[PDB]
């Protein structure tokens, strides 16, 4: 029916939607912003086996990962701005429904 | 029916949409924005076996995965101006819905 | 009907649909933005097997991955300006719907 304005404005956003959706429709394993996941699952298998015979010491010392994530800096310094002048809805308006506008910026 | 104005700014998003799906659809494993994800699963399965004799002395030690992710700086100066005039909708005016814009910018 | 006016801005996005989709329909395994993935995944099935005999000592130390991901900066100095003068949907209107516009820009 009438006038519509729609301003939008996103920056880091994350939308997940499931509409009429009919059986085991899914949605997984999703990351958005700036987000860190560190998944740290090291499996160790390792076997010594000795039979029937000598072995010596054992000096089992893995090393361990190492994971670094650094993120510095975020900064919005963001603007919206918005100027509308009207949005009128006039019907049935007989003898008129005029508009004037006069503006004087003088600097 | 009425006049539209639609202004859409996004930087760094993610959508993920499913409409009207039927039977196991999915949407798995995505990464959007500046997203970080590091999964460590190293494996181990390296096996000594002995039979029927002499082994000395055994140094497993493995290194660790060294793994570094880094962002320095993220900065959003961003500017949207929208200046719309009217969106008027006139209807059944007889006599007019005369319109009369005056404007006098003196610098 | 009216008019329409669409400004679309995007920078980094990432979008993913499923619209009327049927069966094991899948979207898997995306990056956007500036993402970063890292998978660590080394697989070690090194094996030491002796039988009847003599082995000396075993140094079992394999070099670990170094991974390196650098970003440095993102800066969005971005302008959208949309100045619209009328979006008027003028209708029976008998007289007239007249427009007039002055405009003086003296500098």
């Amino acid at each position: 029916g009438g006038g519509k304005v729609q301003i939008i404005n996103k920056k880091l956003d994350l939308s997940n939607v499931q509409s009429k959706c009919g059986s085991k429709d899914n949605i997984k394993h999703v990351l958005g912003g700036g987000s860190v996941q560190i998944v740290y699952k090291p499996v160790d298998l390792s076997k010594v086996t000795s039979k029937c015979g000598s072995l010596g010491n054992i000096h089992h010392k893995p090393g361990g990962g190492q994971v670094e994530v650094k993120s510095e800096k975020l900064d919005f310094k963001d603007r919206v701005q918005s100027k509308i002048g009207s949005l009128d809805n006039i019907t049935h308006v007989p003898g008129g429904g005029n508009k004037k506008i006069e503006t004087h910026k003088l600097t």
